[PDB]
């Protein structure tokens, strides 16, 4: 009559929760070679990434610079909010116009600006050429490295030193071939190119062509700028923050919570669905069960984020006593956002590739990396050494009730460059396609776990 | 046709036990933020705290300074009997003098069995105590039930009467017949417990609290769960799992509050301090034969408090009585390494 | 359709195995004072002991000193058999000298097997010993049933017969079949056992205990647990499980009635000291090719039946007959996690 | 109605694997001596050896004088691919001028998938192995069927052809199908492998074990359990499950006769010692980029063979065959706690 | 002919330093008792204190709370510099408001170099400090011995001018003729210290006492031994070396008359808290980029002043300047040997 585990009621301990070290990919059979492998997957029902990678918002791992590298890497980056308003549209600003590509629309600055703010904006976008516009967006100018290269007075206004007009110009729809003989020709770098009346529209240069050869596999949209995703919350704050930043041009709107069955987080998924659903998809907060899934794919969301508690040691376990086993988790949401054809993106308990493995094979469509990110060198913060041993050093915005900071009371290790940590997850995740005979990310969701006991896991 | 663990009686190995480490909570449906939450809670059939949180009547954890603490913290603090009757009904009248019908703070005191514990107990309740709790290590007693029954019926209308700690559904209704007013739940529940390790004896907590939950809930007798926790989590869990109320021990012991007093040795703060240690099968009738400074009992009692609220918030809990109907996930060996 | 374990057979695994620290001793009704349990059980069909204790056969354990020390505080000591025929009898009738109906200490011999055993036990039968261990390392094999029935028909009448180790119910009903008058259980009952690791050749204590009482109890055949033991509340929990008696061995190694001689080697104390180890299978066999002081026998004594009497009260079992009856509930491994 | 454990697919969670650390053997009716077991057992359709072990095709393991060494031990060798052709064939030659119907040593060399490795075999055969080995991390590839069906038709008549490592029933099936005289089983079966951390990927061995014994076993198929030991009751244990010869791996890598020179370094001896390495999946394409001496040979062997002596007598197994039919008892996570 | 230890100059190695671990005090003929020892000493040439201990003037050691508890304890305190001035002379007058002539505490404070330090000195004095400590690293600078000088003009006749850290002879005789009522002695004199690791400078303390004691004990100028304590005995040779008062450090940062707040982080407690450190050669200027806790103030001077009154017993000294005539024994390396 009783419960084995005590009480009346069956349903009390609902389940019995499979983490990652619980369970091992069996080998299938396989013609698939690990090098010829399509790891390519969809980050949301109309985004595809190379690679099933997506940078986690914190604000320890993804600004701008994480951003870029992650999309030139085949992945994607999703900027954290833990920031004002203004610095995180600048932040995706920074990541679209990194590699703007057709238009090329370019950075310009007024004459009445100053060589430093001209070298601030050089720094930001990694350019080393301004055009300058003057009120009615006509050009008046152009400043470039050898115009202020010496020039001892950072006060200097831009016409001061500006070269002046008129310039080598040429008319929109220019044809690439003429461009390219008018840059041999006047042997001048950056060529401006105007419209009908004399208004800048763009600028031409085959540097765009050669960083499309520097990173083959970055991620892109038509307008060949490359992805980006931004984290927002849930209240009015959140809407004007979501705006900025579709203004901006953001591709992916997270509404970015620790527990996503809200009927606040559901609601603002829809209220974005409904307004900018057409121009960026919106994906759904952390849930960890198959109701909070559904809830989300009900409220429209393009994707769903699992993951709520998923370290063994996580702080929510220890100081609320809440949490799910990430690979049970992923099933559960899988089994609700499969059949409408919503990918499923696992955050958090990440500690091996082969957890990537299985994750991407317990049905989920991307991983999310989070603290395996957290020290690497495009990775926000500054290089320190300390010891014998390389550092990185460096509210408002964290209005999450349920945030794990609000649980905790109160250094970030160097972990190398980012390529040798996403080369070795895809290697590790090849091999996975490999032994599980799995030529597509959509197979191997289809893979089969053996579960192992705890003498498995004794060293 | 034999059972798969040995032998050919079913019932020779009863029940699977869970601890806290064992199970987590799920998250659900929720409309409550933390800082909303209704935490209260009912000690006994008439006896509400604000904190559902209560001092354990243990000689290094609870006499009047603490009870007083604990009061005015929104729980209560039981005084331990490990003293003279003359003395705790003089910390009963230390903490009533310093909240009841009639404005003062309210306040309980540990008991015992025999004829000195009915001396004892009607002491306290001329000093004015307001819980009565026979505290003994198992009390699927005989002697223990007659002395709730006794207790019930001599003043039964002043003051509530707790039992003491029990471990299974059969204990539980047992004190539940004999008149208890709230049932205390844990009989060897920690992991080295010194009842597990010389006596072999011990229950899980959470199906312990389960099980005493399944005799006490249909007659409206609260549950409070004493021992086995280690973290905040660990009063989620309890409170999930159907007890009304959570008692702190070793918890508590250090911090300011608690009797002792600081002493500094050795580069570090500790705390520095039988004819009533009467209880057979007490841990201390089965050893052979200094606590450390803890702080103060505000910041455990705050940080408590907010592992609560997040667990309230996490599982859409707006009171204590919604928390008891949360659901539970069984984590693997897996979910427990680091 | 086949085993989710792996292959065809359901068979091929065929059990879960639970060891001591998988189970805990369930809290019930009890009226039992721990002072007045009576812990006397029975060793064989024909001896009752005071204390259900027994010194294991052991060169490191039992001698005359420790067997006489073993009778006198209410157990009983073998004496082991690695030494000369002679020797052994000197040593019996050294214990017998110094209880039985004629009022000498009752003692115990560990014979083996073959024609030379033959001549040992007929010696220590002449010597005056009591009850006779045909002590095997695999009591299942037709020499060693063989033997039991010999000693049966030859000097059954006057001493008793006790079978060497199993671990399954058909072989502890193959040792009642042959006339045994107790069955000494366990086979590798330690985790980290010499047997487990170079044979792969175990059984968990409590699942063996549980199948050999199966096997024994309908005969009233008294169940020894040899091996596996770590703490008194292991000795409750074998006694729970149906064994009559618990077997100490390592746990007296070193204690001062245990043969050697005390040394003192830096700082620390320590006890310092082959044709008669004809036993294949056993652990020297195994090992390719100093035991430290543990006090007077009187204190551990004292130690583990002050755990089994708690675990009497706790368990509300007036007798050892009445703690064969106890339940158990499984514990998970977040339970033996510190 | 959902899967207790996530989802709504039963099969998604196939099986609950066993490593050898899980289960032990258990005692059976035994008149087995562990000096006149017979340990014979066929390490292919056509091959026996006397001893079941055979040294695993490891550069740090297994050459020329490893080989030799094997033979002469009752066991055999497998000679490592990481060298040139012409380099193996020599050491084929090394081995059979110092076993079979001639009265040379027996020799088995590993040999990979494509048109190089079929040169390699072909001269491997010429040269006098008796065995080729297409040895692959993940044999459930239409390229290593392909390979041993070419193998098996072009030199089935004189050599014998093992498939490479398997972990399921069905790649079993796929590899028996194929002509394999013999069956390797094991795929990331070690605790803390490489495939498992990096990919992910992994069997426990005994469910390996037992799965590709349910495929080979009814068309007479030897298993050789490749992986995953520590100690030699994990021999026994391996061959209890089905499979008819061990592999040794890692055991032989610091051996005398492994390959390697002698070297003294810090106070402790060490050994000191690619185009070849074409295998995808191998653990040495999954890292990012000193083997200690383990004494003689003879030593390891005499070692393990004694455990799987005790085991055959604990089991009463007279022959491997025999030890195949044992069975199991599973142990908790408690029976593994020291 | 050249110098032993290299070199032609036998000037340069000036001198073979002695630190504390370097000596003992030689027990003497005795007629004291510890409990009747006057320990009263000169701290400047006008200000005589009950117990030689003053405060260091550390940002982590001395404010207005801890100048309070050192006045009252029978000692002084000196106030740190690293705030505002206006803060500063808040420190001074809550300490004043809180002995002199006219019966407030006494009180110091620390002054920099400059003429905001000449501003800082003005406002201290006017907020009533009766000691100004010109404190730097290394007062041997014309800067220091002007601003000495320039203080001892102005405000010489109401507050005692106290010269910053000196390590020789040649600098305590500077600051004697700057006019400095008291000399403080002490560079880099503990052993693991950031100037001596980062600028390889530093003097043994012992040696620097006696050295500055030359110096300036004809003129009748009071010694305060600053840096390189570490235990009681250490102030005792100090005082013995030839000192007046012994500054206190490190030994008072963690106390609670210290400033910071308590704070209880991982079980231990500690105490939690530029423009100002214009200080060249100061030890955060060396350095690239929590205080535990200590008790009270009260334990630990009760404990120095137990231990100098020791020596006290030990020498025969009835007064501190019949300690500073005591002899020392210079001790080999096997003496620190534990
Ligand atoms: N103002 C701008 N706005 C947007 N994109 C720009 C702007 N200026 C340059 N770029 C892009 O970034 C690239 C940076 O090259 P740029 O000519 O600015 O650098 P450079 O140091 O002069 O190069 P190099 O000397 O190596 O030819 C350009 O080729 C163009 O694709
Ligand atoms: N389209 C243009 N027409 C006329 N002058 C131009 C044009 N673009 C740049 N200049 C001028 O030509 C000079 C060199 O500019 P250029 O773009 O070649 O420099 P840069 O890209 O900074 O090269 P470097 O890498 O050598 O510093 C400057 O005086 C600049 O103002
Ligand atoms: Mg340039
Ligand atoms: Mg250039």
């Amino acid at each position: 009559v009783p419960v084995p585990t005590g009480g009346d009621d069956p349903t009390k301990v609902a389940m019995l929760g499979l983490t990652f070290d619980d369970v091992l990919l069996l080998p299938a059979a396989s013609d698939v070679v690990p090098a010829t492998a399509d790891t390519s997957s969809q980050l949301t029902k109309r985004i595809r990434l190379r690679v099933p990678l997506v940078s986690s918002a914190m604000d320890t791992v993804t600004e701008s610079r994480m951003a870029i590298a992650m999309a030139r890497a085949g992945g994607m980056g999703v900027l954290h909010r833990n920031l004002p308003v203004a610095e995180q549209a600048g932040q995706v600003e920074t990541v679209k116009r990194s590699e703007a590509g057709m238009v090329t629309d370019p950075v310009t600055c007024s004459p009445d600006n100053t060589l430093a703010e001209v070298d601030a904006m050089c720094a930001r976008f990694r350019i080393s050429g301004l055009p300058v516009v003057d009120d009615t967006g006509e050009l008046v100018g152009i400043i470039t490295n050898r115009d202020m290269r010496f020039e001892v007075d950072q006060s200097k206004p831009v016409s001061e030193v500006m070269t002046k007009a008129p310039l080598i110009t040429a008319k929109e729809g220019v044809s690439a071939e003429a461009a390219l003989g008018l840059l041999r020709r006047h042997k001048i770098e950056k060529l401006p190119i105007v419209d009908g009346h004399g208004k800048l529209t763009g600028l031409i240069t085959v540097k765009d062509f050669v960083k499309t050869e520097q990173f083959p596999l970055s991620t892109k949209d038509s307008d060949g700028r490359l992805l980006v995703g931004a984290a927002v919350g849930v209240g009015d704050d959140a809407w004007t923050r979501a705006m900025t930043l579709v203004d901006a041009g953001v591709d992916v709107l997270i509404v970015d919570t620790a527990h996503a069955h809200n009927r606040g987080v559901l609601d603002m998924v829809s209220r974005l669905k409904q307004a900018v659903g057409e121009r960026v998809d919106v994906v759904g907060g952390n849930v960890a069960t198959r109701a909070a899934a559904a809830a989300l794919v009900e409220a429209g969301a393009d994707a769903v984020k699992v993951g709520v508690g998923p370290g063994s040691i996580c702080t929510t376990r220890v100081v609320a006593g809440v949490g799910a086993p990430q690979i049970t988790a992923i099933l559960e949401a899988v089994a609700a956002c499969k059949p409408y054809g919503v990918p499923v993106i696992a955050d958090g308990g990440l500690q091996y590739s082969g957890d990537i493995a299985k994750a991407l094979a317990a049905g989920a469509s991307t991983a999310m990396l989070g603290s395996l990110l957290a020290g690497t060198a495009e990775s926000p913060g500054e290089l320190i050494f300390v010891n014998g041993k390389q550092f990185k050093s460096y509210r408002y915005f964290q209005d999450d009730v349920l945030s794990e900071d609000k649980l905790v009371p109160e250094r970030v290790p160097f972990r190398g460059p980012l390529g040798t940590v996403i080369h070795q997850l895809t290697g590790g995740l090849r091999a996975a396609m490999g032994y599980t005979g799995s030529a597509t990310i959509e197979q191997l969701q289809q893979a089969q776990f053996v579960q192992i006991t705890a003498a498995g896991l004794k060293e």
